[PDB]
């Protein structure tokens, strides 16, 4: 506990241990930029917070893409308009909404809700928001600190943009299911998934030492059976029927998404140009960090072609829990 680094939560260990993976990364995929931080789920403490080179992950905003659809999910559940086990067709992974096409990356056909994360289906994050209304999901995007710039006392922190939900045309809504028309910081998205991982309650992410006095508390944005399931669907994602197994850890049940941002080019959207993030916890079922990452325009994917953050996620979750003296879960 008590130590000379106090009054910051900013663990040495935790933040070498995240600063060597995330530039190792950064150059041996010869990117621009890359971003990683690691939050403590008990307190919301920020035990490490890293840019290579500039504060990217708090004034950087970008469309989170699929990193979206476990909230899209975790609101649907809360309002119980479908359970984990409930059905959506995705078909042939092409549908058409008020005459825009929706794709999945291939044809899913029936999946359960749980599926539709495992799989990172579009079409089935479309067809389980059409079940809510703009407000309902307005309002989450707002419970989770979407839109808001952090305050954690760094000035310029980007607040992101959130169209007002009065304006959204249906297939925005069905966009940002699937989490385009948004834009969010590095920074938003891991404090957004510490509600996942503590049991429905959004915690204030802090870069300073919290009271066992006073345990810190936030607002219940979703309900705790609400979470334990989506932390289940998130431990399905790193599996091999999941789209990212390259993030799992040895020894670890971890969970957690990935998403792609493509540069916007006014209407359209640029070729290879792209920002990999990924966003997750550990250990399942009840994790102790979060763990966010972000890998801007990589040119040399290698193995891991656009999906370059699970693997940065995956050492940085390892080595951290390792440095905190968490015994493996997972033969």
């Amino acid at each position: 506990g008590p130590g000379y680094q106090d009054p910051l939560s900013i663990d040495s260990k935790i933040q070498y241990i995240t600063y060597t993976n995330l530039k190792a990364a950064v150059e041996k995929f010869h990117a621009k930029a890359g971003a990683a931080m690691v939050i403590d789920v008990q307190t919301g403490e920020v035990l490490s917070l890293v840019n290579y080179p500039r504060n990217r992950v708090l004034t950087d905003v970008f469309e989170p893409g699929s990193i979206m659809k476990p909230f899209t999910v975790s609101l649907a559940l809360d309002l119980h308009r479908v359970t984990p086990n409930t059905l959506v067709e995705t078909g042939n992974g092409h549908f058409v909404l008020d005459g825009a096409p929706i794709t999945d990356d291939s044809g899913f056909g029936t999946l359960t809700v749980g599926g539709v994360i495992q799989k990172s289906s579009n079409i089935g994050a479309t067809k389980i928001a059409m079940t809510m209304k703009p407000e309902e999901m307005w309002n989450m995007y707002t419970g989770i600190g979407l839109g808001q710039a952090p305050k954690v006392g760094f000035p310029g922190a980007a607040a992101g943009r959130l169209r007002p939900w009065k304006n959204w045309r249906r297939i925005e809504q069905a966009t940002m299911s699937y989490g385009y028309g948004l834009s969010v910081s590095l920074f938003q998205l891991a404090r957004a998934y510490t509600a996942i991982a503590h049991d429905g309650e959004l915690m204030p992410v802090t870069i300073f030492k919290t009271n066992d006095a006073q345990p810190p508390t936030g607002p219940r944005v979703f309900s705790p059976t609400t979470a334990r399931e989506v932390r289940t669907m998130l431990e399905s994602v790193v599996s091999p029927q999941g789209t990212s197994p390259n993030a799992a850890v040895p020894g670890y049940r971890v969970g957690g998404k990935s998403g792609t941002a493509y540069k916007q080019v006014g209407r359209g959207y640029d070729h290879k140009k792209y920002r990999a993030s990924f966003v997750g916890m550990a250990p399942m079922p009840n994790p102790r960090i979060v763990v966010a990452v972000s890998v801007d325009e990589p040119t040399t994917g290698g193995h891991f072609g656009g999906q370059v953050s699970g693997p940065v996620f995956s050492a940085i979750v390892g080595d951290t829990l390792r440095a905190l003296n968490v015994p493996p879960n997972m033969p």
